[PDB]
């Protein structure tokens, strides 16, 4: 199982925060610095496409698409 239990939690707590927007413009950022951690170390990890990295990476994009969508267009 590894340990995506917990990038599972707090990917899931990124996205639901950032899709609700509670309303602060620092949330926004340390979702996007957050989540590009997220991403480039689960890559970092051995398996530059693996099949778990494939869901987080999907996820992590779509999440940092959002924020820019919501202060930065």
């Amino acid at each position: 199982m590894g340990s995506w239990a917990e990038f599972k939690q707090r990917l899931a707590a990124i996205k639901t925060r950032c899709q609700a927007l509670g309303g602060s413009e620092a949330e926004c950022a340390a979702f996007e610095k957050e989540i590009a951690a997220f991403e480039s170390e689960l890559q970092a990890y051995k398996g530059k496409g693996n099949p778990e990295v494939e869901a987080l990476r999907k996820e992590a994009a779509a999440i940092r698409d959002e924020c820019q969508a919501y202060r930065h267009n």
